[PDB]
């Protein structure tokens, strides 16, 4: 079959990052489900969604911790670690192509290393999520999965925002964490918003 894969979380500073894949037999059936325009869903429209999409498609969910993340990213960026979360998707998935989105606005690079890595054929693009179903599919996944740790983690430490350096009320409650010089654990160390709150 074809395969797609995507994220969700690269660039929070509080949370996991969600990588997901998605493989099915009937790729029509996926879009009947209105994947295309998931976008416009709500947290729970989008997770029943994803229930819907698990019934009719293989997929494979990874998920890298915060205080794993920040291991990793001593000796790497999270683009590379991105990369090594989707080649280990594409091969559990083994598909025949692979697509997957691309941080990078020039997907030919991640393209090529992919393929060297998991010696199968892989399609790279920027926003591929907007472009192909089978990817639409894999954000919805893995977008469901990330909001659940969310919720979990929100009933142990309060309601922290988002968890994207935006959200005002994330960075309100980041400051006050850090000040207080004890931080939760799903809090991105390595991560730069982080360096140069703790900095000043």
């Amino acid at each position: 079959m074809k395969a797609g894969i995507d994220e969700a979380g690269k660039g929070c500073v509080i949370g996991p990052l969600v990588v997901a894949g998605v493989a099915c037999s009937d790729e029509d059936r996926l879009r009947k489900l209105g994947v295309k325009d998931s976008k416009k869903l709500s947290q729970g429209r989008r997770e029943e969604l994803a229930e819907e999409i698990r019934k009719i498609c293989r997929t494979e969910v990874l998920k890298v911790s915060p205080e794993n993340l920040d291991e990793r990213m001593a000796a790497k960026t999270i683009n590379e670690i991105l990369k090594e979360c989707y080649a280990e998707i594409i091969l559990r998935l083994k598909p025949e192509i692979a697509y997957v989105d691309s941080p990078d606005v020039i997907p030919e690079r991640l393209s090529r290393e992919l393929e060297e890595i998991t010696g199968l054929r892989v399609v790279a693009e920027h926003k591929a999520d907007e472009k192909y179903p089978l990817v639409a599919a894999a954000s919805i996944i893995a977008k469901v999965e990330r909001e659940r740790e969310i919720e979990r983690l929100k009933e142990k430490f309060g309601d922290f925002g988002s968890g994207y350096a935006s959200d005002p009320r994330t960075r309100e409650v980041l400051k006050e964490w850090i000040a207080s010089g004890r931080i939760p654990s799903c809090v991105r160390m390595r991560w730069k918003t982080v360096s140069n709150l703790r900095q000043k």
